[PDB]
């Protein structure tokens, strides 16, 4: 079998077979040398001697609120800290991208083919004796057993950080512009060739789709007015293909950038809000530039909204889920004097860790109703009955479930959770501890160390037998959470590099793009830099309901 | 009309309409300010004074050989000098890219659509009064007149820098992997979606085409053996689409990565050489890695050949045409501590300046024969009859034509040269002086300053009237060349940023790629770092003939 099955190379060392039963570790620029890249250089010794654990770092950022309140009001200090954040995090990401599900070695096919999800770790070889390499049994435990014993939800466990349905649906809406698995090819393939924040879930992936959605007047998108309320156009009107069950009436088949947003009313809420925002920005640009044609108005509006999105994702979305008292800032200028690649490739592992199924509630409470999953799915008539204002008000005050901590995946979506396990195995993912070492984290020595308790830990120990073969995805959901937090250590320390790299790697953050002229002047520029989740709702939802990602 | 037609914004400032008859300049990080970004900041004002002209720098680089001889042998100095080159040159290129033929403002369409050539300067607005904006006559001079009066060859003018046919055919073969104009859409579009050195002219643009060219054994490419010599396979054998006249014999319809390389036996020479080189590297890798499969042997060989290409293009190709006494070096590490974007988008202007038609001779001299254009086109039997060895010996000895200086475009390719002017107007290029300012060059204040002579300058004066509306492409071919050189200032100062950007902007030059493991260990890595145009011919051509980009 393949000589590199045991994953012998440490500290980001590259493994290569040198014969049928021998290997060689490439230790170039790792700071280590030796057969297995384990002997540290002198400077490396000092660095590891001063490098604080992510847990101690998280402690500092989540305590001393008064001190942080002082720091946040010092523009120099605020910029200084945020600069370090935006540099150290994406450093853990290979850019240009390297491996994918078919290539455990670097190749031109892996690099050039945008249909692939890239891979932060190469897949386990096909001829390996055990599914994880050489450790563990001949087969992984039944995904159904892992599912039912430590993942499925008994009592609903609310998020202690206070995340609401606005957060949960925003996450689902935002991430599904770059998480679009090409299931015709397999789980390791994507339909989102933009590999980032291009807002294709609003404008469409292809140019044909975009043009069917556009009004070609004033740079706006097509829309319908129902009861004085602007909503997305229909499939019949645009001939834009959408995924709907055959029993869905023609009038309720809204056409949006993403082909699946019709299936969940929460997604359609944001789709309507963002469509309204695009046309709102067109109005603003038109009286700034009465000479501009339809095409430039549309294109400039898209760039502003892309900037709006990144602005909101960092200073509201990421600000909330991090729990830091420090005030995050979206400022591309911080990276102008640093080494940084303004490009991005979506990693399969980024996708897998973002399957936040425990976030979902048991019922969706709107106004005075409690819709089940069966009642909620495909049901856009719910959106029309209550309206966006009621949706925002209701979802702002409905709490979400805890992601980590185990046993909080709703039974309604158990098939999806089982698929995340099965497809991780299908794509030959490496073990949890391999991904922890990949991201500068200390491996777990026991299951009790992973869960932070005894009951679930014993369940897993009887399933996997070895902590070194524990799978990544079910680990993220049963991981011991940070104190009163929604996530555990692995989730944050893996997701943060992936996220920030995708956000800052956008070309509009490059210095040749980050100009007022890119966004039609200072006015359009200020739209991006003053954007927020509250303003997004206040501008586009009747009555300006209060909203946030907490309470 | 559009209030930015006159191009009022200077020093990389960005123009924007604010009304029907008002504009605004964005002077962000230009080093300048004021309405037109013309008032220099104090630091900028100092930099301008202390900055030596490109001609001054060219003099130093092409003189004091005794000093460069010392510099080239002091690894710290050589690297330091090379480190400056690799940092100063690509800095003039927008990366991530910006404009294209359809967008004179930044948009997500222009950034994301890889079917476009990108643009260093935005196109002239459609509603502008004159073709170049506001200056000049209502119409540009007749393209045919410009062609015949100052471009077409009267008598053959040899390149004083000594470039041979090996150089000219390498230029055409190499650059036609990223210059693949999609004429089904327009001249502003490309079929090379890789936008750089990916060797699709060897392996094919699509996976479907690649798999028809592959042997699927030992990682090798399919081939045929004719008279003991290894040649590319046929169209019939691989079902690979190639551009051939119907009357071409089946066995002579060679199938390679690029559809148009059957057009001329000079291109098929290099295609055959690179085909053999790939299968040679396969043999070496199969020896080092008996455990490896066909797919890994193929992919790793490709990365190595990409490395070889960038290595040769820098240290032999660019080294030759530069004329520098300084010894250029291909070392990705020089940028590891620098700010550099490992990405590239092929500019339409890079394409236009690379139309080095004057390089072509009146006849193609192989052995004792002198084939004409009509006899040479689509005639691979010449390649077979003489063999690669005689091809290399003959082409190493035959001189090439001077590109700059005017009147050296062969009549046989006059239609191509004319098309370069017509298409540049369709794509609405800005003037020569606009592209000179864009790349930190002083604008030509007269046609005589441009040509360095009087006869062509006078003709150009009667045709264009204004020097500020002189076109880019014909100016590159009539420009006063550097002393005994092949190019003029504008060709180098525009070409060097573009070239070096695409070369170092390759992913294999990135820290995560630049490792022995990437190329199958130390052995594959050594193939790259010792590659040369001589080694390429020596390993893959029978008899190992001496070869060079210079006749000497
Ligand atoms: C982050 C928040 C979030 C939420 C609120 C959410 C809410 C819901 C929801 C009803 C509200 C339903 C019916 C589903 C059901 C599904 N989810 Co999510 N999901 C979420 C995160 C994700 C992500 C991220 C993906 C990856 C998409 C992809 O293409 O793989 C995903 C994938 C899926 C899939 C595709 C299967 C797969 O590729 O594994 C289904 C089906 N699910 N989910
Ligand atoms: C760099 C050296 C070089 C040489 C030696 C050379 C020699 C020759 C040659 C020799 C027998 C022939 C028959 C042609 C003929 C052509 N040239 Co060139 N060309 C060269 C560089 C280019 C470039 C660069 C383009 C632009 C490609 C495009 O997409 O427009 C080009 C375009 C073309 C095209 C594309 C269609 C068109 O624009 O009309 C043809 C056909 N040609 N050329
Ligand atoms: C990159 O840009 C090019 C040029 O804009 C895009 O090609 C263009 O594609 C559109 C639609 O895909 C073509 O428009 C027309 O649509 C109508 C539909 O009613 C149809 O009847 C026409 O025959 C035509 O298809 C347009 O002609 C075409 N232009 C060119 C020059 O090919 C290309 O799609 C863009 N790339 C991506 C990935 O979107
Ligand atoms: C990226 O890779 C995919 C999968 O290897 C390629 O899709 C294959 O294309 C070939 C030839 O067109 C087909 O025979 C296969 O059936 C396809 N496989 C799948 C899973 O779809 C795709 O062509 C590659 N992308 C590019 C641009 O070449
Ligand atoms: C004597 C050593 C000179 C350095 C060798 C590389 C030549 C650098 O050339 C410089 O490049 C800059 C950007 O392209 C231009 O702005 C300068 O005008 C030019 O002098
Ligand atoms: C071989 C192709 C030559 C075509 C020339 C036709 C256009 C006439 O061009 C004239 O040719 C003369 C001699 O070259 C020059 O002295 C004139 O400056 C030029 O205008
Ligand atoms: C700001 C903070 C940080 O550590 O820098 C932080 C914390 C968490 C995330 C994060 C975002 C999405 C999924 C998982 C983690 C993130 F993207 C950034
Ligand atoms: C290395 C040297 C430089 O001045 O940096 C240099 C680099 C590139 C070119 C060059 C110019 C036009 C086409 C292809 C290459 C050139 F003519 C000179
Ligand atoms: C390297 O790793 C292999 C297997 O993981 C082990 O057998 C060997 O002893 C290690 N060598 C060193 C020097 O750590
Ligand atoms: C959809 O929601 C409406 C409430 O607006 C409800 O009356 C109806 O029964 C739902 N449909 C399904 C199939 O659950
Ligand atoms: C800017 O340029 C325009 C035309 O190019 C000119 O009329 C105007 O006087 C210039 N303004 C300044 C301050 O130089
Ligand atoms: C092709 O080249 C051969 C020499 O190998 C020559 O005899 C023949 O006439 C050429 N064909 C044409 C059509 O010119």
């Amino acid at each position: 079998h393949h000589p590199c099955c045991s994953n012998p190379c440490q500290n980001r060392g590259e493994c290569m077979s040198t014969g049928f039963d021998q290997y060689k570790c490439d230790c170039t620029r790792t700071g280590f040398y030796g057969e297995n890249c384990t002997t540290p250089e002198f400077l490396t010794r000092i660095k590891l001697l001063l490098k604080p654990t992510p847990n101690t770092v998280h402690y500092i950022l989540t305590h001393f609120k008064g001190v942080w309140n002082i720091v946040n009001n010092i523009p120099f200090l605020r910029s200084l800290i945020m600069k370090y954040v935006l540099t150290s995090r994406p450093y853990l990401i290979d850019s240009p991208p390297t491996y994918n599900v078919h290539y455990g070695y670097k190749s031109w096919e892996a690099f050039s083919n945008l249909s692939y999800y890239t891979r932060a770790l190469p897949p386990v070889a096909d001829d390996c004796p055990t599914p994880m390499g050489v450790k563990g049994n001949k087969e992984l435990p039944d995904s159904k057993e892992v599912l039912e014993k430590v993942l499925l939800r008994r009592e609903f466990i609310p998020d202690p950080q206070g995340s609401n349905m606005m957060f949960a649906f925003f996450a689902q809406h935002f991430t599904h512009q770059f998480f679009k698995t090409d299931h015709k090819r397999g789980p390791g393939f994507t339909r989102g060739l933009g590999h980032g924040v291009d807002l294709n879930h609003i404008y469409g992936e292809t140019l044909d789709r975009q043009h069917k959605l556009r009004l070609f007047k004033d740079g706006k998108l097509k829309y319908q007015v129902i009861g004085g309320e602007v909503y997305p156009p229909t499939v019949k009107d645009t001939q834009v293909e959408m995924i709907y069950p055959p029993h869905i009436p023609e009038n309720l088949q809204f056409a949006v950038g993403q082909e699946v947003f019709g299936l969940v009313p929460g997604l359609m809420m944001y789709a309507t809000i963002w469509l309204r925002e695009h046309n709102r920005v067109c109005d603003i640009l038109k009286q700034e530039h009465p000479e501009w044609g339809d095409e430039q108005l549309f294109q400039t509006s898209r760039l502003i909204l892309i900037g709006e999105t990144i602005k909101i994702v960092i200073e509201d979305y990421v600000q909330h889920l991090s729990g830091y008292h420090f005030k995050l800032k979206f400022d591309p200028e911080l990276l102008f004097n640093q080494q940084f690649q303004y490009q991005n490739r979506i990693a399969s592992e980024f996708n897998t860790l973002y399957h936040w199924h425990p976030l979902l509630p048991d019922t969706f409470n709107i106004e005075d109703q409690e819709y089940s999953f069966k009642q909620f799915l495909y049901n856009n008539s719910i959106l029309l009955e209550h309206g966006l204002t009621q949706f925002v008000e209701s979802f702002t005050r409905q709490i979400a479930g805890r992601v980590a901590g185990g046993r909080n995946v709703p039974i309604a979506v158990q098939a999806v959770a089982k698929a995340s396990i099965d497809q991780s195995r299908e794509m030959k993912y490496q073990s949890l501890n391999e991904y922890r070492k990949r991201f500068s984290l200390k491996p777990y020595t026991s299951f009790e160390e992973l869960t932070g308790e005894k009951e679930m830990a014993a369940e897993l120990k009887a399933l996997y037998s070895d902590i070194d073969v524990m799978e990544l995805y079910p680990a993220l959901l049963v991981e011991k959470p940070r104190p009163d937090a929604i996530f555990g250590e692995t989730m944050v320390e893996l997701g943060a590099p992936f996220s920030l790299k995708g956000l800052m790697g956008n070309p509009i953050c490059s210095p040749q793009y980050w100009k007022p002229s890119t966004f039609g002047g200072e006015v359009g520029f200020k739209i991006i830099n003053t954007a927020s989740i509250q303003s997004l709702i206040c501008n586009n939802v009747k009555g300006c309901p209060f909203t946030s990602f907490n309470v």
